[PDB]
């Protein structure tokens, strides 16, 4: 039959506008509402779910014409949820200066510019043919279209409503259509049997916020939820002891971190940031809370970067001697510094924070936990330390070092990181040269500067665990 799925989740996105929903909790919903032109084959080249060969989706075919331009031939008679046919005009709009990457687009998609390629205006050749262009050369256009930046929006409806209102009543081409959105509580979507692709296999999907992981585990056990997300390896034995239930876990291409508001005088310079960084004992946190399943990367450096992955890079440094030394140099009065966390939105956010509070006490710093509820985030002026994550969404080190931490990103712009000039010039350089020894060495230079400056501190890649009924064979949680 087709069941109504009930999914207990760690969090609900602030919006369903597909770019502004980019987070750990938005994509699992917006990937059902919207489609992309092309998709990654997660099992290509023997890959165990992290493959990269690109396959047709809204685009039936595509041809790279030159180093700046890619022609996409679109499927025909694809319907948006309101009965409007998708055409090249919609795809052009999705990647337009008006909506995405122009100067005024930043007021409503604040991060569109930092996460955009160096686009020029798309060209519509006919109803079903669109050419995506870049002002400067880049080989990333095609894989970018398979990413969370590539979800196709309906031009007329979206432009009429505007970005914010569209985010509360989204219309897409995907296999599920919008029914309801209750901020900080739930999203309901229903089967779209007019979908161009395979017929939806669930009648409806409800994403219900269940803040505490033990409540999600109990809800799965009692049948209140069919699927639950964001568990840890410690929950696996209990769940797997029920023959009707199971867990699935794997290392994700995402890192957990803590970061700083660098507009605050206490974090305006590198010494205290680097001190907090060098006192984090990662193997201890991983052994205590992750059953040694979370992995510690050798810097801001991940295997999915391909040609810009360094398999021989050194480990990130643990040095409480230098940390004590840097605390004293900064003239640290001894005042408590807040660390904001939205409960366990990140798996093990609170138990990891309590272990780091003890580690920072052992080097002279007093950090206090400020645990808040969804929607109760502090104003920037009230934020000092906070936890975050970054999903490594491209097969190139451009994401997320340059997206997030580069001169156009939110870490320098919104959160006040005054990066060294060499860092910003290297960011500009790597974004205009092809893969080579020079490009490889330049990213290693950027990684070195990142660790010297500590605008953020990388903890580990979590071992992401979800769980479900065995008789629920399709799980829309990524
Ligand atoms: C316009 C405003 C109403 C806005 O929509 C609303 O979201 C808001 O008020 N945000 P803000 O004032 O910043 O309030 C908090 C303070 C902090 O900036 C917080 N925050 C930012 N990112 C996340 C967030 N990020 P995430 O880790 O789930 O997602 C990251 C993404 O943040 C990241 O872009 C991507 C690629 O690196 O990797 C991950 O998907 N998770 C929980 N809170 C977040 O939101």
């Amino acid at each position: 039959e087709r069941r109504a799925l009930k999914i207990g989740v760690n969090g609900i996105p602030v919006t369903l506008e597909p770019i502004n929903a980019i987070s750990n909790v938005g994509p699992r919903i917006v990937n059902q509402i919207f489609d992309t032109l092309v998709v990654r084959d997660f099992f290509s080249n023997g890959a165990p779910g992290n493959g990269i060969n690109l396959m047709p989706s809204l685009a039936e075919s595509w041809e790279r014409i030159d180093d700046k331009s890619v022609r996409f031939k679109l499927r025909q008679k694809v319907m948006f949820h309101d009965g409007v046919e998708m055409t090249a005009d919609d795809v052009a709009y999705t990647f337009s200066s008006e909506r995405l990457w122009g100067p005024d687009a930043i007021k409503v998609i604040p991060l569109g510019g930092s996460y955009a390629l160096d686009f020029d205006e798309p060209v519509v050749e006919d109803k079903y043919t669109v050419v995506i262009r870049t002002k400067t050369p880049t080989p990333l256009t095609e894989s970018y279209m398979a990413s969370w930046m590539g979800r196709i929006v309906p031009k007329a409806y979206y432009k009429t409503l505007g970005t914010a209102a569209f985010g509360n009543k989204p219309v897409g081409t995907g296999p599920y259509k919008f029914v309801e959105f209750v901020a900080n509580d739930r999203v309901v979507i229903e089967a779209n049997d007019a979908y161009w692709g395979l017929k939806p296999t669930a009648s409806k999907i409800t994403y219900q916020l269940v803040a505490e992981p033990a409540t999600r585990v109990a809800g799965l056990i009692s049948g209140e939820y069919d699927i639950v997300t964001t568990l840890t390896p410690d929950d696996m034995a209990l769940i797997n002891s029920y023959p009707d239930l199971e867990t699935r876990g794997n290392i994700v291409e995402n890192f957990h971190m803590f970061t700083f508001n660098m507009n605050q005088p206490v974090f305006q310079s590198k010494p205290l940031r680097r001190a907090l960084a060098l006192a984090v004992n990662r193997p201890l946190i991983v052994q205590s809370l992750w059953m040694n399943k979370a992995t510690i990367p050798n810097g801001f450096n991940f295997p999915n970067y391909g040609k810009t992955f360094d398999p021989n890079r050194r480990a990130m440094e643990y040095n409480i001697e230098e940390a004590k030394r840097l605390v004293k140099e900064s003239g640290y009065d001894g005042t408590p510094i807040t660390y904001h966390t939205m409960g366990n939105y990140y798996a093990n956010a609170v138990p990891a924070l309590m272990m780091m509070i003890e580690m920072w006490k052992q080097i002279g710093v007093t950090v206090v936990p400020k645990v808040y509820a969804p929607g109760g985030a502090p104003k920037d002026q009230d934020s000092y330390m906070r936890n975050w994550s970054n999903g490594q969404w491209m097969t190139d080190a451009w994401a997320t070092m340059i997206c997030e931490f580069g001169p156009k990103g939110q870490v320098q712009k919104r959160w006040g990181w005054k990066a060294p000039a060499e860092f910003n010039d290297l960011c500009t350089k790597v974004s205009q040269i092809p893969d080579s020894k020079e490009r490889f060495d330049a990213f290693n230079r950027l990684r070195d500067i990142f660790e010297e400056e500590a605008p953020a501190v990388i903890l580990y890649q979590p071992f992401d665990v979800y769980a479900a009924r065995k008789d629920v064979h399709w799980r829309p949680i990524s």
